RNA sequence: CUGAGCUCGAAAGAGCAAUGAUG
């Protein structure tokens, strides 16, 4: 486990936001790479975050835990880049992803938001 | 900013790329 772990997971909640990605991705609105998840953000109204655990050089996502404490918004760990990708659509491995908006999601990020602010306190 | 694309020979497949191709 990295050094920027806020809280740690089970095999499930992080399965589930990676399922999520998946859904949000044709049926609602994705941004792919730590960039693009950086400006959704910034521009100010993601709906949630998305971070690999295996980053290298870890402090490189290290900006996006205090930055989603500044814009109110709720982020979630899942167990590899390469699998991110795979989630996100594409086959170069990606250290974070954001959602712009659910799709058909909306329920299904609704009911793990709200689990995720209380195991953040 | 955009946000996925690019490099090559043949009968072919490998490599680069969201830790950022194109512009």
């Amino acid at each position: 486990k990295p050094s920027y772990v806020k809280f740690e997971v089970p095999k499930e909640l992080a399965e589930k936001a990676l399922q999520a990605v998946e859904i949000a991705r044709d049926t609602g609105k994705i941004r792919k790479g730590t960039n693009e998840t950086t400006k959704a953000v910034e521009r100010g109204q993601a709906k949630l975050v998305i971070i690999a655990e295996d980053v290298d050089p870890e402090e490189i996502v290290a900006h996006l835990p205090p930055l989603c404490e500044e814009k109110e918004i709720p982020y979630i760990y899942v167990p590899s880049k390469k699998e991110l990708g795979a989630a996100a659509g594409i086959e170069v491995a990606a250290a974070s992803v954001a959602i712009i908006e659910p799709g058909k999601a909306r329920d299904l990020v609704e009911e793990i938001a709200m689990k995720v602010k209380e195991l953040m306190k």
